[PDB]
């Protein structure tokens, strides 16, 4: 019993931090195989932010202006490519840590673990989710870019984040491993934001089956309702609207509980119209949604 | 920017877990060097539980009644012995992924990181604080005991805490790595509540300078209090005392954000004898005690390890 925020094991990606340096630019790189990837702004001098030509300055330089460093042993740069927004160092040396790995591209509402890294080393994991407007609410500090996003499948390791930018607000953005942005953003230091963010209305759901798995019943109600008419009031309050895939994903949650998807977005309905009233689901004060349908069945 | 509860990287820990099995119970086990560390009452059957006497019990076992697994490798369990409330099995091969490490006793109020595991396989890292009270507020399922709380320092991993138990209420409890649990409790299946658990003083204050440092600062005021009127205020809201220590402790935030320790106590104040008024700090509603002033300052600083 219990339900808590857990981001999965970070071991498998620890050994794969490596430190990229190139000019007076320090950030992190992830080194799978002969192959370090990071952040293709790490060739950017400030100036070339704002309108940088990648191709154009990643032709200028050569091997040798890429400074590796895994642990405190220098990795030898013997080629440089570009994929999308991510850079790709193949190396001399091949990570004896490399795990069994994959690169995904995952939607939003989706959660995963981050490993914030600063030089090369591992200081924090935490989880996330993909907002509906793209970004990542992350904790990042400068130096922290090359950072990844990453959920554990056994012993695999599904890379599907990699940390470029943050936003005014202080949200974050960033790509797949392939170096596609996630979201309308782009790497140049050209005026962004992102969109009005949304609850992801699934994952709200799922935790509070969660919650009902976990004895904490308050807010249950006899009603039922159309999906229509949730979707009608849930679009009210900021919330996602809730597709046929979405009540088909909260169904084993639904038998499991006793409780009909339609039966629980009544109560969702009715906490969004009184709120709290002083009581707490699962120790929290305000709906939470960063546990999706998938990470409630795995935690209870 | 950003604020996120955060654990320490739990790889050093992840090459230390292995599965323990007794008899038909399973659980986890710490390989450090060449010793298994595991709750003692895996020796237990479900009668045992109700009443165990472990001395008589271990006596009773076999090296070869303890199955210890690595990976795909089994260990040779080469002597067993007892320490508290901790099983030590003696294994015949010293763990080559030991890290630097110590064994230390943990006050409520700090926090560590949990790395839950099952059938010696971790499967997921948390932050937690241990609660004044003595419990944990984790989240294990059956086959998680043995699973181990730490904090690392530097390069060194201090385990602070081993799972053993989930009270009726759902709370958890455990031991330090030599076997002594946190709180009043024992291991054996006899009533057994928590008690009423307080808030983390001193941590609220720390994350009400996370906020600050983040640029939510709707709750600052112009006031500050006495040590000794704030904890007047603060105690009949079930909040911990405030002692001298903790002033000291919270000293480089309070010249980090501008705002003295008192002055932020009055902070407090106001918001528990008022309320938040629907606005959120951090994008909580409730004030978050599991954030220690080190844990501050080392996410607002990007300390790594
Ligand atoms: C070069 O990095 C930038 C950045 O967002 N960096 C950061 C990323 N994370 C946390 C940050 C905390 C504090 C300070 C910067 C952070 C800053 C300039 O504008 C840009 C423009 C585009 C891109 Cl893809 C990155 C960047
Ligand atoms: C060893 O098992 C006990 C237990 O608490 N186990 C558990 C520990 N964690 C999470 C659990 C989730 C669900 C079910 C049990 C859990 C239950 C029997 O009585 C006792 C009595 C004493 C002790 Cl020290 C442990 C135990
Ligand atoms: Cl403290």
């Amino acid at each position: 019993s219990g339900f808590r925020k857990m981001a999965f094991p970070s071991g498998k990606v620890e050994g794969c931090m490596v430190q990229v340096t190139c000019g007076t630019t320090t950030l992190n790189g992830l080194w799978l195989d002969d192959v370090v990837y990071c952040p293709r702004h790490v060739i950017c001098t400030s100036e070339d932010m704002l309108n940088p030509n990648y191709e154009d300055l990643l032709i200028r330089k050569s091997n040798h202006n890429f400074l590796v460093q895994a642990g405190n042993v220098q990795l030898r740069v013997i080629g440089h490519s570009m994929q999308n927004c991510v850079l790709k160092l193949k190396v001399d040396t091949a990570n004896p840590k490399t795990p069994k790995y994959k690169f995904v591209r995952i939607q939003p509402g989706q959660t995963f673990s981050v490993l914030a890294c600063y030089n090369g080393s591992p200081s924090g994991v935490y989880q996330c989710a993909m907002r509906p407007n793209f970004t990542i609410k992350g904790s990042f500090l400068n130096g922290s870019c090359g950072s990844v996003g990453f959920n554990i499948d056994y012993d695999c390791v599904s890379f599907c984040y990699m940390h470029h930018m943050e936003l005014p607000t202080g949200v974050h953005a960033g790509t797949d491993l392939e170096g596609n942005f996630y979201g309308p953003f782009v790497d140049r230091q050209t005026a962004q934001a992102a969109g009005t963010d949304t609850t992801i209305t699934v994952n709200v759901l799922a935790w509070l089956y969660a919650a009902v798995i976990n004895g904490d019943r308050w807010f249950l109600n006899r009603f039922t309702t159309t999906l229509n008419d949730f979707n009608l009031v849930a679009m009210k309050y900021n919330y996602e609207p809730l597709t046929q895939d979405h009540v088909d994903i909260l169904g084993p949650l639904s038998a499991q509980t006793g409780i009909a998807v339609l039966d629980m977005c009544a109560s969702l309905k009715e906490l969004l119209q009184n709120g709290m009233n002083g009581r707490t689901i699962l120790g929290s004060a305000l709906l939470e949604d960063e546990f999706t349908p998938f990470d409630v069945v795995r935690q209870c």
